[PDB]
């Protein structure tokens, strides 16, 4: 089962739905939630930020960020709150499609092309990668449209693959699902 952080934002159903499709239960929280809690359930194989309005009313993803020993998928708000909680840089909201650019061979895109169009808003962005992370993937308008700790499963995504504008939307949450102990026939 996938914890999923309520960030407040107009998605989260989407992270649920999508992971239902795929066969994945997942459970949404408030994002007060504490790290503790969420690992203390030994059916929790990894953990999502969700996409919302304000990193202030997001500050608990920080602890859990910094500290969980699950998986981690950061989405949008999510990817911009794993970024601030290591250090790295976020700062300055319609959705569109964005062709997204593939930067080598990370599992996070296994079975995705090179290039696919992400439905994603540019509101803010991680203007400097963590140090320590790597960028997975970009755009024309966005240097970090995906990133990954070097060494730790904590990836981060500017864009929403569970809304289903999203080209392999659902391989790349069976990618990260994949890390969290999941087999996809």
């Amino acid at each position: 089962m996938i914890v999923i952080l309520d960030n407040g934002g107009q998605y989260v159903h989407r992270i649920h739905r999508s992971l239902k499709y795929i066969g994945v239960s997942s459970k949404i929280v408030p994002n007060t939630t504490p790290l503790e809690e969420i690992e203390s359930n030994k059916e929790v194989k990894g953990i999502i930020l969700s996409g919302g309005p304000d990193i202030e009313k997001a500050k608990n993803c920080i602890d859990i960020a910094l500290n969980a020993k699950l998986p981690i998928l950061g989405i949008c708000l999510g990817h911009q709150l794993i970024a601030l909680a290591y250090g790295g840089e976020v700062g300055r909201e319609e959705y569109a499609l964005t062709k997204v650019y593939v930067d080598k061979e990370p599992d996070l895109f296994k079975n995705v092309p090179r290039e696919f169009n992400a439905w994603a808003s540019h509101k803010d962005e991680v203007k400097k990668v963590p140090e320590g992370f790597e960028i997975l993937a970009h755009s024309d308008i966005c240097q970090v449209e995906a990133m990954k700790h070097k060494t730790k499963p904590i990836y981060g995504v500017q864009f929403h693959p569970e809304v289903a504008h999203t080209e392999y939307g659902n391989e790349i949450l069976k990618n990260f699902c994949k890390v969290c102990g999941y087999k996809f026939e």
